[PDB]
């Protein structure tokens, strides 16, 4: 006995999502079902899910009930407290379908409210700026990736990061290295952690790869790019700045003040349809 | 300037396809476009494409123009001469949408005509039997996978195979081994080759993994299962038989006579929609 769910597919710097419209709040998917859908072969395939729902109808939220809420699920069914690339696609979706009518608006997330600015938008593409709030640098920790250690900044962007700027690493060296789920200090990161490997600041740019909690390597990670841009700035001895972060799925521009931070990048809406899945 | 293409997503033992309806024969996709679509993040994601077209309107075919033709493309844009799992999903599609009206019919492929029998069918599931023709054992060759050599049968099933039955290998040992694109004799396989690693016959069953030409590891390979079932039977000293082949995405039953061979397995239709893609 299978359900038929309307959906759209999209990405933001090739970090890709399945959008489930759910204003009547009748598709709070179980984690098994999330897994099934984010399986490319068995389902559709994605890095995770954006279920579109009002804050009024989302369990555990206490943000303004009148806002749209970005119910993000990771590909393993795991919840997460924020998703930078997600927020951009979610904004793109809402605007482009006329579910809001300003280029500038607030969205609810599991880390609270996030403001967005639509800079450019079609049916299929957009550029979105996100107020990401203040990066809270949590301390210093390390990880091991494939019997080699790196030292990083803990950063809280809503969710946890370990941003390891690597002294001397070229971009081509970085493209080459082979990643395995890192191992980290579980007292420091009791809930798991997103890890970013980063090149040092140069021409106001860094290059990054990332091993997402819940998911594995992704072609981009928006909260992680901001984490990386802190780390790169801190390693150059600044704490304000504008940094272009280069990820396997593209480019974003992060901006860091003392009062806050922003993440500006593209978003794309690739497909619409309906999908089959089994309850059991 | 982007095209909007109606499509369906489906699989056959988790070897998954994008179905493009194209009776007016106006979507002979270029290989770049195939690649874009079979990219999960950038497009939809699949092991390959089944474009649905009449034999009349397919370049290079000389089969009966009145038949439906399975225009199969691999995920790298590469054409291929047959696709076993594809044929089952293609039959499922045609029947279930009422584009044929018999449970038993002929389909055109790049290896010529293939007969099919629909055994069970819904909107969403089916069991299909395929007349695969005669396995032609081409000789003996070897390959290397990750600095280790295996010896195999060359088999022509339409397309080329190297079926390596491995003396002593358990299923759990097989689940464990780590695969890399094999290296093979290019005089023997001037066009590339599908490689199957197989366990010895036991309880009329073998277990198999496969590194598809054009694609890489797949959860199943229908022509390869028949290749594997020959090899396993030959290594047990028979040349007729009924063999259950176990693949990471499930199970199929292959049957071998002297007059021919059949492949019976499941098929599923997971989603319908429309997708965006760029000409340039
Ligand atoms: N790709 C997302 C990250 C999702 C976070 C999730 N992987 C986690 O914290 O577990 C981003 O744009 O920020
Ligand atoms: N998965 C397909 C194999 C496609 C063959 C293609 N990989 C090639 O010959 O290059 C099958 O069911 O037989």
């Amino acid at each position: 006995m299978n359900l038929t769910i309307p959906f759209a597919k999209g990405h933001a710097t090739e970090n890709d999502f399945i959008i489930i419209p759910d204003e009547d709040a009748r598709l709070d998917l179980t984690p098994e079902m999330v897994v099934t859908l984010c399986d490319r072969r068995a389902g559709i395939g994605a890095d995770g899910i954006l279920r579109v729902v009002k804050a009024a109808d989302v369990e555990g939220s206490t943000v303004d009930p009148s806002l749209w809420f970005m119910d993000y699920r990771n590909a393993d069914g795991s919840l997460a407290e924020m998703c930078g690339n997600g927020v951009r696609l979610f904004a793109h979706w809402l605007y482009s379908r006329g579910l809001v009518d300003n280029t500038s608006f607030d969205i609810g997330t599991r880390a609270g409210v996030r403001h967005v600015d639509i800079l450019q938008a079609d049916q299929h593409s957009a550029q979105v700026r996100v107020d990401m709030g203040i990066p809270d640098v949590t301390g210093l920790s390390t990880c091991d990736i494939n019997g080699q250690v790196f030292a990083g900044l803990g950063v809280d962007m809503g969710n946890p990061h370990l941003a390891c700027v690597v002294p001397g690493l070229s971009a081509s060296a970085l493209a080459d290295m082979e990643l395995r789920a890192p191992t980290f200090d579980q007292e420091f990161f009791p809930h798991g952690v997103n890890v970013e490997i980063v090149t040092e600041l140069e021409d106001d740019a860094v290059s990054m790869r990332v091993w997402e909690r819940g998911v594995g390597e992704t072609r981009s990670c928006g909260t992680g790019t901001v984490a990386a841009a802190c780390a790169a700035l801190a390693d150059a001895g600044l704490g304000e700045g504008t940094v272009k972060v280069c990820v396997p799925g593209g480019e974003v521009e992060v901006q860091i003040f003392d009062d806050g931070s922003t993440l500006t990048g593209p978003s794309a809406i690739i497909a619409l349809g309906e999908v089959q899945i089994h309850h059991h």
